[PDB]
Formats: structure tokens, C-alpha cells, sequence
């Protein structure tokens, strides 16, 4: 028995088991319970906290994902299997993994949050990507994930109803951080110190905590990789979140209470089974069970409060990767593959933004067409592929990023941005795909310290120079190296500068303007068009 | 005779014309000033096309310039040459249709290709006789047969009340395409060749050598056209039939005058000058580059809008010259955008940039201003003034300019033309313009009539070699349909426009350099996205 694995929480004693980083051994706690199970009666309730235990709960292993959709677009291939469930799928889904330096640490040490994306239908923190060990080993972190429900059973609403009021894997994601607040302090964090960070619907789910007030006092410092609360797809009205559930229920076979009652006889795969019918039209980059504007959780739109928060204590990390669209185009548009060069005609490029830009007019996808269009070549199958990843990544990522990095710093925080433009060495999709949405989350983690990997040595630097900017972010809300003069200063965001970072192999380079002048026909003109079309 | 030159004395259908022997810098050149192609449109004879002139008797002399037609006198800026050289130089008369001829001296041996000026100002303004307008340094230094024409402008040729008798319509165009039929006439008296004529003309008179393009009957009367700055198609040089009439009818209530025929024999009685100050009364909207009497689609000499003529044209036959200058929009802002003027760097805010936006494209709705100002706007520096300025200018030359001439040269040359296209950048030394405005509308005239080799004109070298290759380009482009020296082989070309490759030249003090699409995003935004926000 070796007493630095063995932690005594609240709940109980946990044993962790101790596990080999490249550079030492690191301690990991994993698969504790935070919640009672949301299962039976307790399916789309808000989580309650989890009972207390007797003796040694045995914190070694993964625990089970939660219930979801299983990708099959391409068996058996890395690109997209990563991303598929790497344990058992359950309904008793509702744990969290911590990871701390091997021996624990001496003083109370900044703890991250990582909070995973997978559209809000799929994901869980045991995926290969969300690895602990390389921040905890080499720059001395307590990490942190977990599980929160997806799909129907985190984001099924009823809106006003007492037995599916919507959001409650926000609400496994909000007990999961009043459990570090109380529980961390045994592990050698710092409840003082809590950086949240996640990708894509993470961001969002971590933009959402620093919109509502009761996660607020949980939290000191945010990061957003690829996403944000607002924007076309991470929330959905009441009443579109009412049509999508009573559509579920109804092509399941099933008052309120009396209709989710129904659902809950269901078994969870029939649940899944109808999770793609219920969306309004043809779409890419769209989720059919999301975040809902209840009026609680979210007192009113991300949109409405962004603009008329106050934000002046918050320090926040947000950017995008080079190439947000091109994942999703293989999802959805006729002309894409990842096993062609899927250059496209002009017809395949305007059937592809109405796919793309599923809530759009005919002259806003005109609009929309006419922008992206290079007029000096307007047929080259080439710049139009590449076109439509610009369409479906400015519209859901890059121009939503900068709106809210703008809001952000004209409100009073302190806003760092970036573009990340490395393309690993490793990556099994295309190259006409370029750098895809999710794939600088294995850098920031530092999977290429790892020489089994068989990443270059000039990424591996490069992993060790995000970490050290994420950890630094961390510890001082500010990602530039006070040990270092001599390595480029990266500048706060500013609605006037507008400056931001590239991260690739090269040292930081500043820019200035995310997007601008393409961002202001998103952010300024499409909304007045069609608030009048 | 018997003591005059006798090299100086020839025959029209008219009668003996006396001409005037001027001094090139290179040597003489024969001029023949005033000479009348149509009966007085006087009187009776107001608001109705132009009939023939009845031949004179005797020798009529042909030594100066005769009257401008009757027309508003710029006063912006008194005494200012800027202004000052594009106003009246001879005494406003309605009895002004008249051309001027410049040949070598002595005339030349064989067949001489002719050029034909046709000048702007709006369809409001301007006259044959104004010094940048001068064909001495083309008919000496290269030879031209060079005819400019005056033709009646504002309201004595545009005021129309379609379908009637009294005031057709386009009467000013009917005026240039007699000038047009005299050449073909009278022009081998001179040594011009009636089967080699090219027309040029600069912003309204580019507009009227489109719609000669673009009127079957005038088609007959020319080989080859150069639209320099303007176009028959975009937002200023037509008016629909019922616009026309509306701004007739409001016009003769202005002036005390309210069936046509009554209604115009009332407008005959007011003085033409009565007529001069109430012409800008009937604009339908505080604007700037719209003017009140300009071509009318009457069905007649516009058998269907301009548009819909260019999109339907076969011009396998035609060959064009088309360009723009660097800074089109900037004159136009001193004129009626509040917070530009010629005396101070009009750096302006965004709430003026806002307003000028509305003067500017007047015809758009709220929705179009603000997609004007969205897609201007450098969001970088959303405030900055100097960059508001000049945003400002590109709005009006982008709309009024250089996107109707890059969507005529685009269907131009999708419809069979061969098109030569360029962009025109070089700021004359000696422009007394403020240095903001750029290579202003109008600026390149000078350069390719060649005032600079007048040494007492006081432009550089540099310039003067600058004029001498504009000049072989336009008359290389009047002899053969190719402003490329066929001969000369070493400079660099000038390709045609194509659809494919978009390819026009740099005119500057540098050798000529291709550039490839003439605002192809910006003009996409004019062109083909705020037409069909109107729809809807
Ligand atoms: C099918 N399954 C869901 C049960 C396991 C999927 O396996 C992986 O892709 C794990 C390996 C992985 O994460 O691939 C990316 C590794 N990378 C980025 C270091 C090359
Ligand atoms: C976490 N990650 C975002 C980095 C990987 C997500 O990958 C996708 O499948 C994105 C494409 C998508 O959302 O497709 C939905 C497919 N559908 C409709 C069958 C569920
Ligand atoms: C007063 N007026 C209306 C009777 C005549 C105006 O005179 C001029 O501006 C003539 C000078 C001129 O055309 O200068 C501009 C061209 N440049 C630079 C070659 C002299
Ligand atoms: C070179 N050019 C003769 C072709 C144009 C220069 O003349 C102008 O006045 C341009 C500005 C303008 O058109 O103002 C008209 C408005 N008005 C009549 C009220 C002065």
C-alpha cells in the first residue's frame, strides 16, 4: 500500500494507481463517483450528490462513458475513431479522473478543468487525447476531468417542466466543480486557483459557467479552444428544445410528466436510435440536443448576456485552429471525402452552404455565396473545396470566437487569443482538410512527449511550449513565461488592437484582426438581413 | 482668295470653309473652328431634333470657336483653375451645333484615319472648344484627322416627355450622330477616310459613345469606340421614360408652365437661362454624380435599357478601349458630401462617412447603406479618418465608375468584343486639385491629347514622353483595332480583356504593366449582390 495513492475525500477513501510518464511517475485517481447515477427515475433530472462510501473505493481505472451515438462513417479508422467511446457505455456515466504530480504536491498547485466537446450528443475524458499525465508530470499540474451526460440524457427539455428542465449535463459539469472546491485540497490542489479549459462544445459548456452566476464563484480563470456559448449552434430557444423532445418522444411511441415518463421506460439505445431526426433541416455543424435558454441556467441568450455583462475580474484564453470547417464537411455535403480530393463544382458549393448555413434565406446564402466566391476564379474546384470549409468554420467557430473575444475585452476582461496552424505529422485525414477542428487538443495535453507516439522532435518542443503557456495562463491568468525575456510577448486581445498569436513550429508571430472584415458580413450584416428579409 | 492660303480653303456639302493654319510644337497643323452641322435649334426648334444645316453662301470663316451651348456655369470655387478649366470658353448660345476639324498641314496625301471627341460634363456641361480638348498635338504629332462636335446638353437636350412630338427625347445624341453622319459626308475634303473612324469620349461622352454602340442607326457612322471613365449601363447616365417625364413636368411647373403639347410650347416661351437655374430642382434625392436631363430609354434611340442591350448584344464585330483613372469618386465629394472640401484634407468622421454613403448611392434603401458601409469599412481601424476618406471616394467611383465599365467590359467580351482595358494612375504634376483627391475623373484627358509636349504648359520630361505613348496607343487603336505598336517589339503588351483571364494595364510613368481583374470582389458586391437585395 503506498500512501500517496491512497486520498480520503469527503465521500470516503479513494486508492489511485501510479502511472509512468515519460519523464516520471505521475499519480492517477480515476472513475470517482461525484454523483448519485441518473438512472431509472433520475434519467434527465439534474444530478444529486453522491452518497458517501465505507472502506477503500478502488479509483484505478476509466470509468464507463456515458450513453451516445457511436460514429461508423469509418470503422476501423484512427481519424474518427479517437473520437468513439474507448470504454463501456452507460447511463451510470457521472465520474471524474484527477491527476496529480507523483509525490503529491508539497503546496496548494493550480488546478485545470478540462471539460470535453462531441457536439454535446458524444464524448468522455478517457480518450486517449484527454491524457493527464504529461501536464501533471512536467509542469507540475493537478488536471482534472469528467464525464457529464450527453445527448437526449443530458439535454433533453421539457422547458418548465419539473422532470426534464433542460441543461443537466451543465449541471453534472457545475457539481463536478463544487466537488474540486471541496475535495481538491486533499489531492494538493488549489481550490483557490481553478482554470477551466475545453474544446468545441467544452468551450461553449465553459463559456456557459462564466454566463451563469452560481458557477461563477467555482471557477477564477477560462479557457475556449473552437468554441463559445454563442453562435449558430451550442443553444437552442425553449420552444425549439420543446419541438425536438415532443418529435423524440413521439417517434419512440410516446402533459408533460406523463410524456417523460414514457421516455424513461425507454431503453437508452432506442433514445439514440431517433437522436437524427429531429433536427429542422439538412445540416452540418448542428446538434439536435443542446443547451437550452431556460431562463435559469441561462437567464436569457448567451448573445443578450455577453453584451451587458460585466466581466472586469475574468482572465480568458480563446482561439480557433487554421482549418474549423473542413471535418464537417465530410458529414453532410455531396462532393466531400476524406479518401479524394473532394475538389468541387460551383453547384456542389452553393447546395453545400445551404447545408452548411441551414437557417439561412435564399439571399442570405446568396449573400453568403457571393462573399466566398473568388470572382477572379470563380469555377476552380479547388478554391471553392476550400471555400466551404471557410463558410462552415467562420459561421460556427472563427467569427462567434471573435465576437465574444471582443464583448470579452470592451466589458473588462483580460483576453488572450490565438490561431493554431501546426498540422501533426501523424494525422490519418487528408491534407486538403489542413488543420482540423479538435487536433491541437493532443498538443496542449502533450502527447507528443511520448516518443512512442512518433511525433518529430520539433513537435514535441512545440507540445512543451503550449503547455507551458496554458500552465502559465493557469497559475497567473497570463500565458507569457515571466522566466523569459528573449521568446515573443503574446499581447492581450483588445476590441481596438485586436491582436492575436499564431501557434505553429515557428516562434509567436502578432497579428491583428481575427478575420475582421470577413467576420463583420457574419456578425454585423447576416443578423441585420435577415431581421428585416 | 487669290491672297489667302490656298491650303486652307476647302468644300463641304454646305459650301467653302476658310480654315486656320496653328502652330504645333513640332510644326503647323490645320484647324477649321465652328463649323455649323445643323440648323439652329432655336425657338420653334427647341426640345426637337436636330435638322441639317442649310447650306451658306460664300466662304464661311471657320478661324475660332463658336458658342457653347446654353449651360450652368460652375462657381464652387471662383477663379480656381480646377474647376475653371472644364466652364464655357466662348458665349452661351442655344445656337451651338457646330464642329471643329484639326488635320496636318498640308492635308494629308492619302486616306487618314479619323478620330471623334465627344466630351463630358454630366449631359449637362462641357464644350468641343475647351483647351484639354485641343487636337493640334494628335493631328501634328501622329497625324490624326481629329472632328470634336458641341451637342446640346440639360434640358435643351435631354428635357423629354416620352411619346410626344414636341420633345422626344436623347436630342443631344441626335445632335452627335448628324456630327457623326457630316463625317461620313465631308470628312475626304479634309483627307480623313469616312470607312476609319473611331469614336472616344470621357465620362457622359463615354456614356454617348455607348449608346451609339448600342443604336443601330449609328452603328453605320463609326468602325472602333474608346469609353474612357463612363458607360451606357450604371445609376446616372438613363432615366426610364416615366422619370424622364416626371422631371419635365416638375421642371415646367418650377419655371411656370402646367396634354405635352401645351405644356412644352409653354417651355419654349421661358428663357434658356430661366431653364439653366431650376435644371437641379428635380433630382428625386439629395445626390451627388446624378444629373437631371441625361438619355431617356424611349424605345427609339434606346430600343430597351442599356442592360438589357449589353446582355443580349452580339459585338463580334466591335473592337473597344475601356479604362478608368485611379481615383474616380473624389471630385464628385466636394461638390455636396458635407465635411470635403478641396482646402483641407476632408478627413471625416464615421457618422459623415454614414451620411455621405446616403448622397452617394441615393437610390439605396437602409438595408443597402449599410451593406455599402459594412463592406467599406476597415474594421481594423473601423474609425480612422483618412481611411473614411478615402472609402468614401471609393464608394462613388466603385458605383458610378469603375464597376459599370468592369461589367461592360466583362459582357463585352463574354458577347464577342475585342476589348482593351486599363487603369489609368498617373497624377499631373501641375494639378492644382488637393493632393488627397488622387488621379481625379477626368485627369487623364490632358495626358492623351498631349498638352504636355507644349512646353509652356510646364509639365516634366517624364510627362511629356507619358503623352507621346498615350497617344500612339489610342491612334495605334484607331488605325488597326490593337493599340499594341506593330512594329515596336521589345515594349511590353497590352492584352484583350477576356471573361477567363480578366487581364488590363497600369498607364503610368512606368512601362505597362498587367494586373489581372478590375476589382473583381468589389464589384461583384455592385454588380451582382445589391440588384438582387432591390428584388425584395
Ligand atoms: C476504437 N476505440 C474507440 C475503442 C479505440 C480508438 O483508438 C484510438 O484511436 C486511440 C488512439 C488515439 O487516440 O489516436 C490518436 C493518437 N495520436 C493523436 C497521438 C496519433
Ligand atoms: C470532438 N471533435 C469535435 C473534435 C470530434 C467531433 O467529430 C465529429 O464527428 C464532428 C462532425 C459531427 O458532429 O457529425 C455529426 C454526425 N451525426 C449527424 C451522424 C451525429
Ligand atoms: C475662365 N474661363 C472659363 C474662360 C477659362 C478657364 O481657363 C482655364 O482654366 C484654361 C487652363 C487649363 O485648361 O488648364 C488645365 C490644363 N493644364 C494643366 C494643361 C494647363
Ligand atoms: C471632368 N468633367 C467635366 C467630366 C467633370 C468635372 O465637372 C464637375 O463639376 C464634376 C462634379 C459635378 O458633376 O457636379 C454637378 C452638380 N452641380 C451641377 C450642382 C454643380
Amino acid at each position: 500500500e503506498d500512501p500517496q495513492l491512497l486520498v480520503r475525500v469527503r465521500g470516503g477513501q479513494l486508492r489511485g494507481i501510479r502511472l509512468k510518464a515519460p519523464g516520471g511517475p505521475v499519480s492517477a485517481f480515476l472513475g470517482i463517483p461525484f454523483a448519485e447515477p441518473p438512472v431509472g427515475s433520475r434519467r434527465f433530472m439534474p444530478p444529486e450528490p453522491k452518497r458517501p462510501w465505507s472502506g477503500v473505493l478502488d479509483a484505478t481505472t476509466f470509468q464507463n462513458v456515458c450513453y451516445q451515438y457511436v460514429d461508423t462513417l469509418y470503422p476501423g479508422f484512427e481519424g474518427t475513431e479517437m473520437w468513439n467511446p474507448n470504454r463501456e457505455l452507460s447511463e451510470d456515466c457521472l465520474y471524474l479522473n484527477v491527476w496529480t504530480p507523483y509525490p503529491r504536491p508539497a503546496s496548494p498547485t493550480p488546478v485545470l478543468i478540462w471539460i470535453y466537446g462531441g457536439g454535446f450528443y458524444s464524448g468522455a475524458a478517457s480518450l486517449d487525447v484527454y491524457d493527464g499525465r504529461f501536464l501533471a508530470q512536467v509542469e507540475g499540474a493537478v488536471l482534472v476531468s469528467m464525464n457529464y451526460r450527453v445527448g437526449t440524457f443530458g439535454f433533453l427539455a421539457l422547458p418548465g417542466s419539473r422532470e426534464a428542465p433542460g441543461n443537466v449535463g451543465l449541471l453534472d459539469q457545475r457539481l463536478a466543480l463544487q466537488w474540486v472546491q471541496e475535495n481538491i485540497a486533499a489531492f494538493g490542489g488549489d481550490p483557490m486557483s481553478v482554470t477551466l479549459f475545453g474544446e468545441a462544445a467544452g468551450a461553449a459548456s465553459v463559456g456557459m459557467h462564466i454566463l451563469s452566476l452560481p458557477s461563477r464563484s467555482l471557477f477564477h480563470r477560462a479557457v475556449l479552444q473552437s468554441g463559445t456559448p454563442n453562435g449558430p449552434w451550442a443553444t437552442v430557444s425553449a420552444g425549439e428544445a420543446r419541438r425536438r423532445a415532443t418529435l423524440l418522444a413521439r417517434l419512440v411511441g410516446c402533459n408533460d410528466t406523463e410524456l417523460i415518463a414514457c421516455l424513461r421506460t425507454r431503453p437508452a439505445q432506442d433514445l439514440v436510435d431517433h437522436e437524427w431526426h429531429v433536427l429542422p433541416q439538412e445540416s452540418i455543424f448542428r446538434f439536435s440536443f443542446v443547451p437550452v435558454v431556460d431562463g435559469d441556467f441561462l437567464s436569457d441568450t448567451p448573445e443578450a448576456l455577453i453584451n451587458t455583462g460585466d466581466f472586469q475580474d475574468l482572465q480568458v484564453l480563446v482561439g480557433v485552429v487554421k482549418d474549423e470547417g473542413s471535418y464537417f464537411l465530410v458529414y453532410g455535403v455531396p462532393g466531400f471525402s476524406k479518401d479524394n480530393e473532394s475538389l468541387i463544382s460551383r453547384a456542389q458549393f452553393l447546395a453545400g452552404v445551404r447545408i452548411g448555413v441551414p437557417q439561412a434565406s435564399d439571399l442570405a446564402a446568396e449573400a453568403v455565396v457571393l462573399h466566398y466566391t473568388d470572382w477572379l476564379h470563380p469555377e476552380d474546384p479547388t478554391h471553392l473545396r476550400d471555400a466551404m470549409s471557410a463558410v462552415v468554420g467562420d459561421h460556427n467557430v472563427v467569427c462567434p470566437v471573435a465576437q465574444l473575444a471582443g464583448r470579452l475585452a470592451a466589458q473588462g476582461a483580460r483576453v488572450y487569443a490565438y490561431i493554431f496552424e501546426h498540422r501533426a505529422s501523424t494525422l490519418t485525414w487528408p491534407l486538403w482538410m489542413g488543420v482540423p477542428h479538435g487536433y491541437e487538443i493532443e498538443f496542449i495535453f502533450g502527447l507528443p512527449l511520448d516518443p512512442s507516439l512518433n511525433y518529430t522532435t520539433e513537435e514535441r518542443i512545440f507540445a512543451q511550449r503550449l503547455m507551458k503557456y496554458w500552465t502559465n495562463f493557469a497559475r497567473t491568468g497570463d500565458p507569457n513565461d515571466p522566466r523569459d525575456s528573449k521568446s515573443p510577448q503574446w499581447p492581450p486581445y483588445t476590441t481596438a488592437a485586436q491582436q492575436y498569436v499564431s501557434l505553429n513550429l515557428k516562434p509567436l508571430e502578432v497579428r491583428r484582426g481575427l478575420r475582421a472584415q470577413t467576420c463583420a458580413f457574419w456578425n454585423r450584416f447576416l443578423p441585420k438581413l435577415l431581421s428585416a428579409t
